DNA sequence: ATATATATATATATATATATATATATATATATATATATATATATATATATATATATATAT
């Protein structure tokens, strides 16, 4: 569904921009989930609440889990994007989408 | 030119997945009400003594 798709493309950048740095198959770097849900606000804006907004991350992580692409949220609320990711079956698509709509919302404010 | 057997296109129906709302089961807390227990006071009945109304026995 949409909201998978996203957060699936912006999972899928954030693995790129480290593997620029750190090398091909460096040791992902821990990221918290208040770093997402700015993000996410970016393309889903506000649903009403946090109690609304980070459950819905949660579970999102939760469903993607099962896919195998993202680890289960630690004890201080930081995931880690498994190796799985950078075989997706078309990475073109995030990338089309995810800019599509950026450039909606840049284009609606 | 009609039947009779494939092939292709299209539509329908089903299965999977997820989101949202509702129902059910269970547990707990609360409030209300009922019933009971307790305490107190008063009423009734009986017993005993004295007072009022009436009559009889004893001693000389």
């Amino acid at each position: 569904n949409l909201e998978q798709s996203l957060l699936v493309a912006i999972l899928r950048q954030h693995f790129v921009a480290w593997e620029q740095e750190s090398g091909t198959g460096a040791s992902q770097a821990q990221i918290a989930i208040d770093d997402l849900l700015p993000q996410l606000q970016i393309y889903l804006g506000d649903p009403g609440s946090e109690s609304k907004e980070r459950t819905r991350l949660l579970t999102l992580l939760d469903q993607l889990k099962g896919h195998g692409l993202v680890t289960s949220p630690d004890a201080h609320e930081r995931i880690v994007i498994r190796p799985i990711i950078a075989h997706l079956a078309d990475p073109i698509n995030l990338q089309a989408l995810l800019a599509w709509l950026r450039e909606q919302i840049a284009q609606q404010t």
